[PDB]
């Protein structure tokens, strides 16, 4: 498929213009350029002069463009012609011998690359707020920002895989379209010249599959080929066409992702966007879209580092495991306690075979299974003491289907000639919809077929009842694990049998887990200097051995290894005594450099030597290397930690100190109750009652984010009313806001059921504000109405319904959409809007005001129980 | 005169000593207790004898090997037992120039150098516990660690000034002790021999300053001396036993403090200790001691790094205070919109003389001073542009004497020939004691001065007519200010008249702080481009004016500066629009490399530029040349600051929840109040009043510990101490506890000076712990003691003394210990008890008990001010 460059289709929404590289002359052209351009008077021939088409000012702002260097830095170029003054949106690009321009009719807001780049600042602002950590969040924020902002029919992210084959990982679309996610598709539906083309030119659109297009005639004297790959008027292949014919798809855009992996440019994937009727999206819109991928590229980069920082850190626990299983007695030690070998590796059952004697965690196949499978790997694979498979009837498990499907993947290991440990895997489920590549290895670009495909459907492909794979350090420590065991208990090869390999010859793997490891006695002097440590330092065991650690081995002069300076020997001594009366392995920064010049820099985790008799015998140590991004990364989550855990005092300190004097307010109160006085000081006093409840309540407590338990108590309107007005009418007296007694006087004579506090939370917040945008002399207007509604066997519905006033200029739109849960960055003053907000809705009710004539008018109506 | 501490030839009579030769390993130097003190109960122990001819076989074997090691100060303290009678013995061996000298302590019925450092371990975490930031509190620990590991009469901090003299920065004596704290001493106090000395042996002892020193016998056939410098059995020189004798201080223990300031080590200063009775203390207590005297060194070089990163953070606020209203009503635009020239640099008040007219702010002599001070300046420095003056009476101006203590500091600067701005900083009060330095220079004291000096309490010396000393950045502020004006408005020196006269005409101020700043238009075209950029990139303003920012000029190629790789272009064109969209200045990591190839590393700060109609015009911003450890620590600031304000908000929403009904209940209290009630009802709401208001005045907002102030005003004892006490009867409402009046009549009685808002907040929590505790029945005692005593001038001590009874059981040991702040640990009744003993401690206050037979008894002490 290589006539894309040889090929004179044009798509018929733009002209296409051609010029040379110095005299600026036509030399090529299409066929509507005549009827856009100049029409809506010489014929537009080969050699005609551009100041003949566009006014004086287009002319000379396109030939200052023409004359500079990097023309992809002033495109779109707003031009307009001769009489109609018709305006345009030429785009100029050059290529080998000329330079091409496309036009575009305006208006079917941007006049450079930062102005049409300035359109997508909010989905930009969108992507970068995003937690950091996972890819899945990623992918499906900028689909969306996508989706909002080219308002096409749908948009999905569509990733590449190894194998060539690709896979939807999002999509967004509108009600009533078929869902397109999960499905993989052949790699051969985009060919490895499209893929090619689109590491240069990363947006591509299409108008309209089913117009006519239009022909290039391209002068015949020219003796240059006009390849027409950088132009973004390019007609598509006849098979693309019916490709997206077949999918009822009509106009598409399409950008690429390329992330830098190292650089070494990959194509990612492709953010695919689909609409079933023509569609046009204006220049700038395009170039935004393009500056968004760019950005989202740029993500999906740092999203892979994380995941290697995660497996780092998983080998390092690893790492920590051994060390600690090599203390403990071999080795029944290793099964009794805790963390046992079922935490050295992922897995779901482990089995020991010492001495005759199975000892067996989780789920594992009954003990009857266990000797003839460890014979028959006795006696088929005599020349290795490691063997691993993901599915037990591949590698010839004659019995393979009678232990049932619970255990399907085996890592064993002989420690011994007769005795065994082993690893079981449960086998895993899941199936694909649509074939991944439909197994169609090696590469058919032919351009000879038509269209070898049509319509689509499920097509799930079955499995083999298959488990995980096991990864390259989930065998580096089962074999460290083995030495460690050989050793305390008293060349080789692993077999790697993999489906579709059906058999490997992996060496054992020599290059275990242990790390760096040294240890002192309790007066100084070495003991310990281990075969890594040696490698890393380049010092012999036999050059430290019966050495002073401190000072001899590690110290600033005179010493092998040499240290930094003088605090390092000061730390170093204060962690070896601190050590002794601590057995965390408080990991600390140490640094030294080797017998050569090399800066070694790793973590350092020291523990006592306790001996049976239960009395100190040193210290071991252990040097875990740690590349530096982690070692920042541990210190900032400590860092952030510390600080999250600062705050706690300061909280409690407030909580304390705001309980106390309320406490003394409900002596002070209950004290008072002593002196009676007539009936209205009696309703006062229950009013500062239960303002003092709500004030206790407030200070009593999935809250913050709107769940409630529905704490429930009898109580009546007539409290709840009075200290709504009380707990707010202090604000709107210094703002001269008169009360007005419109309430009916039937609401009261109901019973009514409902806690107090609960009540009374969703009630005063909301005209709190009203004072701020209220003038002077403000009114204020109240009106409540019960709804008896006899529904339900044992509890009524008192359904509310309150209207209350909405003076002044009141909460603005940017405050309004606050409310409804719309933005972000809420004000802390607005907070207790929607948290009421949200009380009110779990009970199914509402609290809404709506925009008026004058004055507006905040309904409140709440399903609340009624005790009658 | 080092000459004569070289050749002494005494020792202190507490240990002996012995000599002996590098090959042979014999006796050739010993002293007289040797022969009576290491063979007690008899040989020649002259010249030539054997070193295993005393000890015993483990004991001389050990000795051997001691003496053929390379580094033997990791070995000393050696044990040692004598085949006499089996004595206790330490060696503490050393090597000089043709000698090996070992002295030996004899060790109290009751080995290494790691086994040493074992002794102060808790010390040296209790060190490191602390929050950096602040050094009285790092020297108090030290002192307060020191005094509690060592056992002596007195410690104290001793610091060397850049005179050579010191002065006394803390202290901890038993009671019953003078203090010495702020007071000086001259630099003659200590010789420079002994200075020099202490840089070998950083621990000095000294038992008895009355006892008979002892004299050690060499043979005189040698041909080289005997140095005894090292040795830790020195006799110091006599006129050393006068002066210890004066202070009547008979034994002492001194540690130096070297501080290896950036490898330059200077001594910081010295812990020195004193006891007024004989002591002696053994060996391993000193090497620890050494051993925290070096991590303490260590800590105080850690927070003089914080000191000259605040100054630079300081620096990095005087290029980001007027940049852009200066362009806007120039010059009235620096006094009148915030933030005025009030904040440009530390001072008092500020003048703006223009246009025959004055701006004064803050506090300012009157209109006519300042007119005298600018025609004085007019006649007598006419060929002046700027001068500060540390005090106006010393350049002498006529009527110095009439403004007086009101306005001692000026700084003036001049814009024309006529306007000028003017800067004041008030008088500052500043005594010193035992008078600075008592200066003697060319060294006084030498081969003579016995003890021309006895003993004397005090030498007070009073400093008149000075203020803060004007820095050099703090003039260059305003030499840029100067030049932002004068170029706006359309070579010269300073004088620096500050310590006592001879001004020097600094030239210009050679540093005139201003950023690198650039700009463009709303294209994206590069419009400004300031000498300091040009400079900064080697960049001409031709070469880069007229061409666009993005592309053009920073660019990953073919550009004027490149940038590092394509995540840099991405993100410095995400800025210039948010810059745009949002106006507000952001902050952000840039990088870049110059024409000439050097990496430059900076921070950036974009922000909007509007015209007079509010219409944005472009873009400018500026580069802040942050240091690497500065742009470290705001990168990890800023990393979690977003969480620290999100937890922020959220407490803040709380203060406003809680303050809405607490607004409901002074509204009911205050109408309650209305009506007619009786005494009793009127005492009970003035005191419900008085614990509600504490409610407010905590909520203001540092809350935990430090940057506590108490407020003062004139109030009666009585509403407090009824309101305290009655507020916690009936807290424990399940035991009915027996409450009786006890408080003396004549505390009630007066009123004085102080607030009842946190006397509350003091003496009513303490009482919480009496009820937690004791069973049903007990009964508590509250005794008040009003001391109205006159020490004082104009404030009369009206001192309050509380007594409480401790009955049930009690605080515990580790309870106990939390009220002392010397644990992590701390229960939040134990936190609330430490921040109110911090609270009160301010003003000299003491909240303890002590336990006595039967039941505990509480005192509490507060000086407080009567208003009588
Ligand atoms: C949902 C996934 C999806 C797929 C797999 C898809 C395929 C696709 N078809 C693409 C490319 C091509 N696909 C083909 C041809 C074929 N596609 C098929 O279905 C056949 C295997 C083959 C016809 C022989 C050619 C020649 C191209 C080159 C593009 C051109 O010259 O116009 C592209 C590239 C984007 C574009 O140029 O518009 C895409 C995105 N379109 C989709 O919507
Ligand atoms: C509280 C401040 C304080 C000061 C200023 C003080 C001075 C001082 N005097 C000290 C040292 C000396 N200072 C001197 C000399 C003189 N001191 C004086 O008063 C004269 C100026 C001069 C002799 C008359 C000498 C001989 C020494 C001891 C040297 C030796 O014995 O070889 C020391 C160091 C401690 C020691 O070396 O044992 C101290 C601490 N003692 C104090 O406690």
């Amino acid at each position: 498929l290589h006539h894309i460059q040889k090929g004179k289709l044009i798509q018929p929404f733009g002209c296409l213009l051609a010029l040379d590289e110095k005299t600026f002359k036509v030399i090529a052209y299409s066929e509507n350029a005549s009827e856009l351009l100049t029409m809506a008077h010489p014929v537009l021939g080969i050699g005609t002069d551009i100041r003949s088409l566009f006014t004086a000012p287009s002319a000379s702002a396109l030939q200052k463009a023409l004359g500079f260097g990097d023309v992809s830095l002033l495109n779109p170029i707003l031009v307009h012609c001769r009489t109609s003054a018709k305006p345009f949106y030429a785009i100029i690009h050059r290529v080998t011998g000329s330079i091409i321009i496309d036009f575009e009719p305006v208006k079917p807001t941007a006049a450079g690359a930062l102005q049409s780049y300035k359109l997508a600042a909010k989905a930009i602002t969108r992507l970068q707020s995003l937690p950091s950590g996972s890819m899945e969040r990623l992918c499906d924020t900028m689909v969306q920002e996508v989706f909002e902002l080219t308002g096409y029919d749908r948009v999905m992210a569509y990733k590449f895989h190894e194998d060539d084959h690709g896979e939807v990982v999002s999509e967004v679309t509108k009600p009533g379209l078929e869902p397109y996610l999960g499905l993989h598709y052949p790699a051969t539906d985009i060919p490895q010249a499209a893929r090619f083309l689109f590491m240069k030119n990363k947006v591509r659109m299409i108008v309209d599959c089913n117009a006519k297009h239009a022909r290039v005639l391209q002068d015949e004297k020219l003796s240059f080929d006009l390849t027409l790959c950088g132009s973004t008027l390019r007609a598509p292949h006849s098979c693309h066409l019916q490709y997206m014919a077949n999918m009822d798809s009509i106009a598409s855009l399409v950008m690429a992702v390329v992330v830098n992996e190292e650089k070494r440019k990959r194509l990612w994937g492709l953010v695919v966007c689909h609409n079933t009727t023509p569609r046009f999206v204006p220049f700038p819109l395009r170039y935004a879209c393009e500056f968004l991928a760019q950005v989202f590229a740029i993500h999906v980069n740092k999203e892979v580092e994380l995941d290697n920082q995660m497996v780092e850190k998983n080998i390092l626990r690893t790492q920590t495991l051994l060390c600690d299983m090599l203390m403990r007695d071999a080795p029944l030690g290793i099964v009794s306690q805790s963390p046992n070998i079922m935490d050295l590796v992922k897995c779901d059952g482990a089995a020991l075979l010492y001495k005759d004697k199975i000892w067996k965690l989780g789920t594992t196949p009954s003990e009857f299974h266990l000797q003839e499978i460890a014979s028959w790997l006795c006696e088929y694979h005599m020349d290795s003491t490691g063997l691993s498979t993901d599915s037990l009837h591949d590698a010839g498990f004659p019995r393979a289907l009678s232990l049932g499907d619970s255990v399907c993947g085996m890592a064993a290991v002989r420690i011994s000639s007769k005795d065994m440990i082993f690893w079981f895997r449960s086998h895993t489920a899941g199936e694909v919809r649509w074939g991944g590549a439909k197994h169609d290895p090696d590469d058919r670009d032919d351009a000879r077929r038509m269209h070898p495909r049509s319509s689509f459907k499920a097509f799930l492909e079955v499995v083999k009842t298959r488990s995980l794979p096991w990864k390259d350090y989930e065998m580096d420590a089962i074999h460290s694990l083995q030495l460690i065991l050989r050793n305390a208990f008293k060349t080789v090869m692993d077999k790697f049998t993999r489906i579709e390999g059906d058999y490997k010859a992996i060496i054992q793997n020599p290059n275990p887990l242990i790390p760096p490891i040294f240890g002192t006695d309790e007066f100084g002097w070495c003991t310990e200097w281990n075969p890594a440590m040696s490698k890393l330092t380049g010092l012999k065991r036999e050059e430290v051995i019966d050495k002073m650690l401190l000072g001899e081995v590690f110290g600033t002069q005179k010493s092998c290894c040499r240290l930094k300076n003088q605090e390092a020997f000061v730390n170093l001594g204060i962690v070896l005594n601190n050590a002794v009366t601590s057995q965390d392995p408080e990991k600390v920064s140490f640094a030294f450099f080797t017998r050569g010049g090399k800066y070694v820099e790793c973590l350092l985790c020291v523990s006592k030597k306790l001996d049976r008799e239960g009395v100190v015998t040193g210290v071991f140590c252990f040097l875990q290397l740690a590349s530096h991004e982690l070692q920042q990364a541990l210190h900032v989550q400590r860092l952030a930690e510390r600080t999250a855990v600062k705050r706690l005092k300061a909280l409690a300190y407030i909580k304390r100190q705001i309980r106390n004097p309320l406490s003394g307010i409900m002596f002070t109160r209950k004290m008072i109750e002593g002196t009676e006085l007539g009936p209205e000081q009696r309703r006062i006093l229950q009013t500062s009652a239960l303002c003092q409840k709500q004030l206790s309540k407030i200070l009593d407590d999935s809250i913050i984010e709107g769940c409630l338990d529905l704490e429930m108590k009898e109580f009546t309107l007539n409290e709840v009313l009075t200290a709504s007005t009380s707990q707010v009418m202090m604000k709107s007296n210094g703002k001269s806001v008169r009360i007005t007694n419109e309430t009916g006087e039937e609401v009261m004579s109901d019973t009514l059921y409902g806690d107090s506090i609960r009540l009374q939370q969703v009630l005063a917040d909301f005209m709190l504000m009203a004072v701020n945008f209220t003038p002077s002399g403000g009114q204020l207007t109240v009106s409540a109405s019960l709804r008896k509604d006899q529904l339900g066997r044992s509890v009524h519905l008192a359904n509310l319904e309150i209207r209350l006033t909405h003076t002044g200029a009141g909460i603005p739109e940017f405050l309004l959409n606050q409310m409804f849960g719309t933005e972000e960055d809420v004000s802390e003053e607005g907070l207790s809007l929607m948290v009421s907000r949200k009380l009110v809705k779990l009970m199914n009710g509402d609290v809404q005001y709506l925009r008026q004539a004058g004055k507006s008018s905040f309904i409140i109506t709440a399903e609340l129980a009624a005790a009658n």
